[PDB]
């Protein structure tokens, strides 16, 4: 009668859902949580020694650093192989690079001027900087709010996604362990936390997104509360990163627009305009084999450097390509949102993600689902407008049009089989597309 199979110091049966590491001495497996080993520490450990074996054999044999410019710091430091994104060398070169200032393109405003009316008239296609919090409708915890407070409200046991910046790889850690790492001024490595959405926590109550984001948001205006699909929550993110954290050039999921507020620290955004040329080069680079070794800021004509100091708020429009460097230990708040000002661009970005085979976890939850809802709503808003002697605004027309082309396409015989589980259970696809084309045709005639 053999003894039931158990592992680790806790002598528990295997649990394929928990992170484990193997002792090179006893050949047993251990829960990282039981022996104090984080998922990100695994790659640094060559041959692991559990606490028990270490007493007579010493601590784990760690891998040896031979360079400062590659994701694999063990590689010999000769001359072959270029500098990779996120490494110490990369950061040193980035800090000394010369960029045109973002002052050349962004718009500095007062919160009271940033309205829907203002964006419909001047458009929302260049980053907007709002230095003072006044009139934005943005509520945040006081400037004294610290990472320890985040733990206090969110709870130390929550599992968050962390990024090992020098490897440009991610893993999971408890908030408790992350705050513990952040509080020690002596960091063994650079770790960044960029996707801690807290709408579902006690912390959600301390934040109220900017009025302008709430006013324009698709989810805020067109997503039915009674829908069967789980409402997408990408409205409240808490960002924590130590000095030298770095996120490479990308375009927000679903072509969303974003707002960022630095509570303390300093962040530097490298902005690239979404011209057709830039978007093309971006998709090439994004899918290239040498991506990690090419600074995208060198593949375009202008890469603007935007310093966002604590207390400031930045809004970045649809499709803009940007990278971010954490200049100082930083805590920030931000959120994403879709709107009617640049539907075409939003759809363009969605399609690019499909081609690039972007993982489901890195996209706007129910993008097509919300696109149907919006179309259904805009059809009515368009009728009512004409049924009152009014000429719909050009951008809205061009937008609803772009949405028409997209919708029609998602139904094509060969395609329809995919964008199926996405179509909300209360809209008539064909009917909708038809009623749309009709109204578009009218405005395109009686105007
Ligand atoms: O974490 C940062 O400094 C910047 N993050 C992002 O732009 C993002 O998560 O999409
Ligand atoms: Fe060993
Ligand atoms: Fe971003
Ligand atoms: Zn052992
Ligand atoms: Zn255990």
């Amino acid at each position: 009668p053999p003894p039931p199979p158990v592992y680790c110091v806790c002598r528990q049966p295997y649990d394929v859902n928990r992170f484990m590491i193997e002792c090179d001495i006893c050949k047993d497996w251990f829960h990282g949580s039981c022996v104090g080993v984080e998922e990100h520490h695994a790659v640094d450990i060559d041959l692991y020694h559990c606490p028990n074996c270490a007493v007579l054999h010493g601590s784990s044999l760690m891998k040896k650093r031979r360079n400062w410019h590659r994701h694999d710091y063990t590689e010999i430091d000769d001359g072959s192989k270029p500098v990779q994104a996120g490494t110490r060398t990369f950061i040193k070169e980035l800090r000394s690079r010369v960029f045109p200032s973002a002052d050349e393109i962004i718009i500095k405003m007062h919160g009271s001027q940033l309205t829907q009316r203002y964006l419909e008239k001047h458009g929302f296609d260049v980053p907007i900087m709002v230095p003072k919090l006044d009139d934005l409708g943005l509520r945040l915890p006081s400037p004294t709010f610290s990472v320890m407070d985040v733990e206090r409200y969110v709870g130390g046991d929550k599992v968050i996604d962390v990024i090992d910046v020098a490897r440009q790889a991610d893993s999971k850690m408890t908030l408790h362990n992350y705050v513990k790492y952040f509080m020690n001024p002596n960091r063994p490595k650079v770790l960044n936390v960029i996707s801690l959405e807290f709408s579902d926590t006690k912390m959600s109550e301390l934040v109220e997104v900017p009025d302008i984001a709430k006013k324009l948001s698709w989810v805020e205006n067109y997503w039915p509360d009674d829908s069967v699909f789980p409402k997408p929550f990408v409205q409240k993110y808490c960002l924590m990163g130590v000095q030298d954290s770095y996120t490479d050039f990308h375009i927000d999921f679903g072509g969303t627009s974003v707002w960022y507020h630095v509570l303390w620290g300093e962040k530097i955004f490298y902005l690239i305009k979404p011209t057709d040329e830039n978007l093309a080069r971006y998709e090439s680079w994004s899918s290239s084999v040498t991506q990690s070794e090419v600074f995208f800021g060198d593949k375009v004509d202008k890469c603007y450097k935007c310093v966002v100091k604590q207390g400031h708020t930045l809004f970045v429009p649809t499709g803009w390509i940007h990278a971010v460097l954490t200049s100082q230990d930083c805590m920030a708040f931000g959120g994403n949102f879709l709107h009617n000002l640049n539907i075409g661009m939003q759809l363009r970005c969605y399609e690019m993600e499909k081609r690039l085979k972007t993982p489901d976890l890195f996209k706007f939850p129910f993008f097509e689902a919300i696109c149907w809802f919006v179309a259904k709503n805009l059809l009515e808003t368009l009728k009512e407008l004409r049924e009152d002697g009014f000429q719909p605004q050009t951008y809205l027309v061009q937008g609803v049009k772009a949405l028409h082309t997209a919708l029609k396409l998602w139904m094509k015989k060969e395609l329809v089989s995919e964008h199926a589980f996405e179509i909300p259970d209360n809209v008539r696809p064909g009917h909708l597309i038809k009623e749309l084309s009709k109204v578009i045709r009218a405005i395109e005639e009686e105007n």
